[PDB]
């Protein structure tokens, strides 16, 4: 009961004691919260395997651009595997090809309702003003994740993250564009500033390479996946291991298993406190409500925080304070339900039933929707405690948290 | 301009040392004074019009000290307090509840009568005999002292000390015997008759209550006092005697145990457990232990009361020289400020308001000081340390309360508005020492008085008619809070407040937290 | 290690993981065994002028004798000085227990001076409705909205018109105005010179009679301490200037004053007239914090035990004030009328010693040492590096003493600024330095009068041995104790670069 | 502060992640990590290379030394072959004994085959370190120690923690061993592969507390078995084992039987160097200060004193005179940023302190002086010349010098601050 979830190590008084109390016999029981991004290719274009992967852990499917009809088949195939169904949104990410001369894209971008763009070779804020200009007012609601992959981008990181919705640590290209021995510095720096900023961050490429042609990963690759979770990454990735390789689902299986283990061994006591000291005061009532709900979640070992949101914003500001409790986001928007897979700890649930006449009643119905999905999916049992986060009228106005026993 | 104020540059410092260095005397303490002030009522503060003045200066608890005065006397003080308090009842947004406390005389040990209003000098070195034989009860020598505590010969060993006359005369036990205790005079001095006796380090087996305290406490219950400060609390069994003296009608009376001697300090934890709160009674404590040690007992007791979430009072000689002078000494202002920095929920005035010449100015100086000192509290470290030391909880009131205080710090909330019927939610807010004012709306005149014991809690008494739809009755009370606070200065338009309420009526909870723009 | 180990000097509270827990484990039965380290300044007067009385005060703990030059003649002070030195030297026949005692000179300072009852309105400043002040630039420095206090801050007036003919004020607080009463100008940049003509004569008298320390009144800016240094002149180059911060501008320009002063006095007396009484504690805690961070000594002054002028025991606020001054960081605590004029001078010294001793043990060194080191800049000064290593070594082994050889006192001060619990036993041949290091908390100075030995390693050794025996004799040190010894590889300071761990034989 | 930039120049403080080192939180420390900040401090996480077909040449072993191998590992899972290996090592090491100021001790470890006679082979081949395999409880190591017997008393027992039982009875294992190896290869078989980092970070932690060497091993740079360049996951693994606290890191088939055995060592070296500069010492030192118990051991006291002083002046090195290596170890436990430069006469201690992160052992050949103090000053001056020649030390540097008042290592109790000339 308290033996699980690394709770003994979560209550240590120092980072050092915490490490010494990590218990291989303590079982992850929380839902796995770090999103897996799988890169689509041959081994993963079967509507068959997409069913097998989406059960294995996939949350985002990545469309690398290195033909349009090829990727449009990919799209419709993923989508069919998603709608065959516990229903689990799955977002679609377009990873632009970008400039190339060993160290177009507007067509790929204007090109089907993608949820995310991993823009490539980003180096300045203007770059992001491009991709956002090109996406035009019709492409606004899409999420720009600037890939950082060269020295110039590392050094201008603050101006890039400023305008971006998120960041990718493009380790493949960085390990050539800068000494390989310096990559870990770039990674940890960037993950830390993104957690500080509350904007999702992605660790990527070669994380489970050997699994391209083996069923079991190296020791280094186990450690590498854990440590990206420990660093604070929102999403971890798979490239060849799912594009062009013999173990697409054993891969997604083991990224799920590893991240489930690493997430429990996060030292929240220190992470939360160091966000209390580094984060500026906020006067946004939604952020204020979120830090309140996370603190309450911890005080009672909440099973989940159930938040209502339309744009995904409320669930993001919960995610930035890293609750152990799962963030059960209930939304009528269907792109929101896919785009929040960029924020660690958010499980989306899409409410399709229509509005109700009294504002109060519509909210409860969505909230009980979350409780029943949660009950059925293993998050909630009865006599559990949860935190509930809603508004008073219909995203900006999200300013209420309630403590509720599950009945 | 917001950052100039309430020492916010010092609040953001990364260490305590640097927090001290960034303290700024031009940073005005805009927020409202949260540490409650206890004024002992007497000749100098009994009259109604004075009391009105003192209330306005910032008195929050009136203290009736039954070491002196008749019951007819304190009845009239209680009477006049209530008249002063209710004179402001006509303006509900500004009405200031005021608690009443009874401070018991307590058991006592006294010497005999001499052969005489006469006097005699006990000489250092000289051999003095302390006897409980009634012969000498009127035949007090310079070498024989009679005492009205028979078991003094059972409870001071060889090597123990006997202190007479407010601690000025000291005596050491050399031999114990059937005629009495053989002493040598250690601190010589002049004793009169029926002087005060103190047995340092003894376990005094006197009753938790004297016969006068049962009469005084019965009087208390009959007059509806909110608070008993119980003298000479040495053990849990002493506080249970006090509760039984309060009888059936006194279950709701807060019992604040006075820790006044070595035994009570060492049994602190067991006393705090069955007490509602604690008074650090430095006056008798300073006679019972070495004076240079009282500051250790103060900070230990305040530290533990903060850990336990229970109100703690610092008492006696805080602005003592203001009994005759209109301005205090530099030690006195520093004492009040450090009591607050330490963590005290209340600070007290005894003679300064019961019998001196500047009672109103003495209330005003504690107000001004407490207000500066609250602002200089290093919340970054205190909030963290109270957070981590407190246990996990599945009580939704506790849970919401920590959430609410966390949210207040994030936005520098002007207030936290809380609906409570007992006070308990306000108290669970207060135990985390928010910087934001805890505005506590209640319908219970008792609760409104009693939560003055809790630092940070401004009680508002709501008299208006209940509304049929409960969600509407909640809103009107939150409004009452907002509008009371606007006009008292706690809240301005633009400010953010956290509001804490229950989900449904008589669910016994507060489990709703909202963030609201004014 | 033992049990009786942790049942004294508040060691259970020393090792708590938080400040809050530290507070909770403070124990009134945990005796302080360490020697009292916070020096006591006793203001000299009729109550404390006789040689016999001063011996009693030395034995009760007086470390610095303060000479208040607001009153009394040079000849009167020359007599105080002679009796102090007579009483101090009466103990020098025992080299292993002789306590140096510094002499400080507190300057009168600049002064603005003036039975009608100014009431509830309208006075002009240039009897009953007009006040004339001997400070012509009053009209120049008190703006419309500024204030003028008169007589101990009893009366206040508010400027409403700076006219050709002076300043038209309204009476804010009325009372009885007598003749030539002190005036204060809260918030003003008072352009009086750093020094008065009387001070210059007093400073000269001070150098001529060999005083160790100057408490310089009403210091507002760096230029003022330069004038005091100027008036002490080159024969007073070795005298310490402790700047009295007494008014709003002093507090606001504290940094620039600290940087050129040898230390600071928090002069709470005139500060509570010059700023709201309720704000002094803020100025006290900020000034002590900044002095502690800079490693420069800070004195806490005025009314600490005020009631003992007539009573044999202090009030509860008074012992509280003394303990909290120590807990704040103060290097020195001070007695004015309690030792100059009252009826219990010796007892007032005794009470300060007793409170300080208890409060020293209640310091939360775990947090204090962590914050002084994280906040102090890196250093390339071998004497500073060695000091911090030695203080760290002393905590690791709860050493009984740090024994340091110092000629100017500087090595001892650099140990003091990291606030060791271990006593800093400072062995010197300079009688003045040994008087002066009493400004530094935790420093017990030992004056060594034996002539040097021709070989340097042997001279170092005999002075270390003098410190261990004195320490044994006075109770600092028992056989088996560990001490940390701090010396140099050669003559000088900046060459104090050796730390040794020693078992007392 | 201006003396610091006058003395060292402004650029000094942009290097070795000093801007991130002064951060008030670990989060902000991470945000201040900088790929342009260069790791000027010598690389101090020792490298263990397993010897094999690709690493037995007398002339390859020279490439591995100049590349940074400090401990030669002998995997016993045939004698004629291993005594041949031991011989190639010693030939290779001694090719540089012509110039003592630059001679690099190298140690030799025997890693047991698993589940007695291999040890006494080791013993009287003069090996320095036993990597006991499959240890599960205290008696398994007491058994090992007994087998080594009297000729193997001076030999260091490094228990390999390979299964669930040894992970769970780890305290008592550690309580008796000289150190610990986190055997990831077998341990990823004997426990779920996703729980291994847990065992890892947990064991390193407890070893850091105990002041006892801990080694991270197996598959770190595996892809370099057949490739000249490592995986992104694999550079991260190396960096992260340093950040974890590991004293030592090891190469298996990167050097035994692979095509790039001198690039694998080279790469372990460059990663470790960057990662050491990246350690958050402020928090690490404090936590080890707060956990380490009060000591009346003069050598302990003097070591923490000297570590504190090294941080205060960012000293180029701490120079320690040690015979058993105890003093260098008690320095290593507090994880200085400054190089620990360990001058010893005992050739076996000079090889064995490679287990202690931060220690750079130098072997002193010259004969006693008559005067103890003269002998000390000549040993210290050797460490300084060795350091200047190798570029640890420049004129103007400050070093902390740790020595003894009289001969013997229960007598390390003097600490000196010194300017290199």
């Amino acid at each position: 009961f308290f033996q699980q979830q690394q709770l003994p190590a979560a209550m240590a008084d120092t980072f050092l004691e915490h490490l010494c109390l990590l218990d291989i016999d303590s079982e992850p029981v929380a839902a796995r919260s770090t999103s897996i991004i799988a890169t689509i290719g041959p081994a993963s274009r079967s509507v068959e395997r997409l069913k097998e992967m989406i059960k294995a852990g996939m949350n985002i499917a990545r469309l690398n651009f290195s033909s349009h009809e090829y990727h449009a088949e990919s799209i419709a195939n993923v989508r069919e595997a998603v709608e065959s169904f516990s229903y689990r949104p799955v977002a679609i990410a377009l990873d632009t090809k970008g400039p190339e001369i060993r160290t177009q894209d507007v067509r790929d971008l204007r090109f089907h309702g993608v949820d995310i763009v991993f823009a490539s070779f980003v180096r300045k804020a203007s770059d992001v003003a491009a991709v956002r200009a090109a996406l035009g007012p019709e492409g606004h609601g899409i999420k720009i994740i600037s890939k950082i992959e060269n020295h110039e981008g590392v050094k201008r990181f603050d101006e890039i993250l400023e305008v971006s919705d998120g960041i990718m640590v493009a380790r493949g290209d960085l390990g050539i564009e800068i000494p390989a021995e310096k990559v870990f510095l770039a990674q940890k720096m960037m993950i830390g500033r993104c957690n500080l900023a509350g904007k999702p961050v992605v660790c990527a490429t070669q994380m489970l390479e050997s699994m391209i042609t083996k069923p079991r990963p190296t020791r280094a690759e186990t450690s590498d996946v854990a440590n990206a979770v420990l660093d604070g990454a929102d999403c971890i990735m798979l490239s060849g291991e799912t594009a062009k390789g013999n173990f697409p689902v054993e891969a997604v299986k083991m990224q799920h298993a590893i991240a489930r283990e690493a997430e429990a061994a996060v030292y929240h006591r220190q992470l939360f406190e160091e966000l209390r000291r580094a984060a500026p005061l906020s006067r946004d009532p939604t952020e204020v409500t979120a830090i309140g709900a996370v603190e309450a979640a911890f005080k009672c070992c909440a099973a989940a925080i159930i938040v209502l949101t339309t744009t995904g914003r409320s669930a993001q500001l919960l995610s930035r304070y890293r609750p152990r409790a799962a963030v059960i986001a209930v939304t009528r928007s269907a792109q929101a339900a896919r785009q929040v897979h960029l924020c660690r700890g958010v499980f989306p649930l899409l409410y399709r039933e229509p509005p109700e006449a009294i504002w109060a009643d519509d909210v409860d119905r969505r909230v009980q929707f979350g409780i029943e999905s949660g009950k059925l999916r293993g998050f909630l049992r009865v006599g559990d405690l949860v935190i509930v986060v809603t508004g008073w009228r219909p995203e900006g106005y999200t300013n209420i948290m309630r403590v509720l026993s599950i009945s």
